[PDB]
């Protein structure tokens, strides 16, 4: 009604200079586990690869990886989480020539070195405890 569903399936196509921008409110903050997740597919299903993984635990830290052929590799995490419950926050996901920089309300708290080509990017995945306003991909 007010929000775009959630869990939420963007098809993409990314190239160097794009920025993936998100913006959404955390909900159910007094859960004791809630979470905002973003993946970057390779296809259409849930089941292909996934170039970059990005999970917040809110409060407490977001861990990112890379699936390939359902196998998950080498786990990277920060613990810079800098959100508000119950206000909305603008997640940019800046496609560089080596890696994704990610900035929440405009200051970097990671950057992820691509394993793939981030052309092959097909599809964006945006899913857990936040209501969504609104995604797209600028330039």
């Amino acid at each position: 009604m007010s929000s775009l569903p959630v869990p939420y399936k963007l098809p993409v196509s990314l190239s160097v200079g794009s920025c993936v921008i998100i913006k959404g409110t955390p909900i159910h903050s007094f859960i004791n586990d809630p979470q905002l997740q973003v993946d970057f597919y390779t296809d259409m299903d849930e089941d292909s690869d996934i170039a970059f993984r990005f999970r917040v635990h809110f409060g407490n830290h977001v861990v990112m990886n890379r699936r390939e052929f359902g196998i998950w590799m080498l786990e990277e995490t920060t613990d810079y989480v800098p959100f508000e419950d119950g206000k909305q926050f603008e997640l940019c996901i800046y496609v560089h020539y080596n890696e994704y920089e990610i900035k929440v309300n405009g200051i970097r708290i990671y950057g992820f070195v691509h394993r793939i080509p981030p052309s092959f990017v097909k599809m964006v995945q945006v899913s857990r405890d936040i209501s969504l306003t609104s995604v797209c991909v600028s330039n």
